[PDB]
């Protein structure tokens, strides 16, 4: 079963707004994810063996975890919000997974973007 979320087109009036951020140093694999909210709450967690993509997603997860039943979340990561947006499209994820499975089984493959 493909369970779907519903997002608001505008901020929820009166709801806590979490400004979330995350970053992972490419060399140490050590990242920090966290938020500051309009109501003056702040949290910063540390993640071991992580990537930029994962910490940015983690920051959103934290906000969802620590927020009430109504919540506004502003991320500085286009990537994280993009992953979430694409999640409901089961067909696309299948297509992409099947490409990757094909790539795995090839003995040699040159794959390149040529403008």
């Amino acid at each position: 079963m493909n369970e779907l979320y519903q997002l608001e087109k505008e901020p929820i009036v009166g709801a806590e707004t979490f400004y979330v951020d995350g970053a992972a140093n490419r060399e140490t694999k050590l990242g920090k994810a966290g938020y500051v909210t309009n109501r003056g709450r702040q949290k910063v967690v540390t993640l071991t063996d992580t990537t930029n993509q994962k910490t940015e997603l983690q920051a959103i997860y934290l906000a969802l975890q620590d927020s009430g039943l109504e919540v506004n979340i502003v991320t500085d990561s286009q990537y994280a919000l993009g992953i979430i947006q694409a999640q409901p499209d089961q067909s696309e994820s299948e297509l992409v997974n099947q490409i990757i499975e094909q790539l795995i089984k090839k003995e040699k493959v040159y794959l390149a973007w040529v403008p």
